[PDB]
């Protein structure tokens, strides 16, 4: 679920997701169309593609099992859907940590008016 | 996609989603666990259950066809998945409009610490 993903993001970026990623660019958090504004937004777009490939559960609300082993994120589910969602979140959180250096506050609160361009493809 | 849902929300509530719903309670926008804080949050929880029933597309990025006929929201897709996502958004936007009167700014920016309680069931 997104709060768990938010826990992963906190560990990898030091940022609270509800004040940042939840409203960043055209794809992070609330969005879904337009062009990914930068590397951070591209992580979110790739994660949405990833969610598109899990199977029968709702990624937003699927509550999975995970742990930090040292700093590494380890998904613990056996259940295929919970596990697949956890793997998408893990990968996306590492991607966000990798690109936190170029995080631009100017992309915060983007809305439909900034995200008109044709959507990205998976 | 969420920006289109945001367009529906704007028409029904007069509020810009990225500044409000996108970070409201335990279920609206960024969330997915805990207890729905109020009627508004319950709309979002029911919408997540609705998304759980559409079929093979990613609701966040599925770009559907809709129009306002007077004030009514009319989904125009033939495609089953796009249509089902549009119907979930339409229903959720009407629900949010119906409950805008009890919208509480105090539920804005809720995070995992406020949404610990056991999750709601569909």
């Amino acid at each position: 679920n997104l709060f768990q993903f938010g826990d992963m993001i906190l560990q990898k970026t030091g940022k609270e997701a509800v004040h940042s990623y939840a409203i960043y660019g055209c794809y992070c958090g609330w969005g879904g169309q337009g062009r990914a504004q930068d590397a951070t937004d591209r992580c979110c777009f790739a994660q949405d593609c990833c969610y598109g490939r899990v199977n029968d559960c709702n990624p937003k609300t699927a509550t999975y099992t995970y742990s930090f082993e040292n700093g590494d994120i380890v998904c613990g589910d056996n259940d295929l859907c919970l596990r697949a969602v956890c793997e998408c979140d893990r990968a996306a959180a590492i991607c966000l940590g990798e690109n936190v250096n170029t995080y631009d506050k100017n992309y915060e609160y983007y809305s439909i008016s900034h995200c008109t361009e044709e959507s990205e493809q998976c």
